[PDB]
């Protein structure tokens, strides 16, 4: 969930 994974793509 962190902004390196779904804060980036998603």
């Amino acid at each position: 969930w962190n902004p390196a994974d779904y804060g980036g793509i998603k």
